[PDB]
């Protein structure tokens, strides 16, 4: 079950009952970016926003209209435009933008409005009956990158720390820590022993093979 806007730049496909993956395309050459949309008994929760405030505002309206609920919280995985691009849209709509303190300060060094900076290395959030765990595995794609784990589904949102199956390029490594990236993916693997689905920053949902694939690219 996939829902798109009239343009094709935004789509939301269901992963399962209350877990959907939202994907937006940003021009530059159109690049897709993934994130999660969690349907809970107490509102919609998202993992990452979109490239900018226009797309982010449109993504929000799309999901709010569909589920007839308001987006209450959003988890920013790192301080790049594809995740925190619509930070200005979240704050004026009373949406809580959760992030580690580091992501918060890097958001300001990069010119984005500041997120909450509330997430610790390990933080467990529960929205209604939806359990979420955010984890900072260390430096990799960026200095502040975190992953999100849904224990009830064993679904991992590796985000930009994980590359999709056909990606042969690590992407932007100007702000990355290539050498540590590998140790950080290892911490994710050591922490979650029974991974089912793995959602990469860009690309189709895969499994733990995507983390092994990314470690291969890092070699
Ligand atoms: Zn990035």
């Amino acid at each position: 079950t996939v829902i798109k806007n009239e343009t094709g730049t935004i789509s939301i496909s269901q992963l399962n009952k209350n877990v959907w993956v939202h994907t937006e395309l940003g021009s530059f050459e159109a690049v897709p970016s993934n994130g999660l949309v969690l349907n809970t008994s107490k509102g919609l929760v998202l993992v990452d926003s979109s490239w900018d405030d226009k797309l982010t505002k449109e993504l929000i309206e799309m999901v709010e209209k569909k589920f007839q609920k308001r987006v209450t919280d959003v988890i920013i995985t790192h301080a790049h435009a594809d995740c925190i691009g619509g930070i200005k849209t979240l704050k004026e709509r009373g949406i809580k933008a959760h992030s580690t303190a580091l992501t918060a300060e890097l958001a300001k060094k990069n010119g984005y409005e500041e997120p909450l900076g509330d997430l610790q290395t390990v933080t467990n959030l529960k929205f209604g009956n939806m359990k979420v765990e955010t984890f900072y595995p260390g430096k990799g794609h960026t200095e502040d990158n975190i992953v999100v784990w849904l224990p009830q589904y064993n679904i991992l949102v590796g985000g930009c720390l994980v590359k999709s199956t056909s990606a042969k390029d690590l992407g932007n490594v100007a702000d990355a820590y290539v050498n540590e990236w590998s140790t950080s993916i290892e911490n994710v693997l050591k922490r979650y022993r029974n991974i089912n689905a793995v959602v990469p920053g860009h690309g189709e949902v895969g499994d733990k093979g995507l983390l092994l694939h990314t470690l291969d690219l890092l070699k």
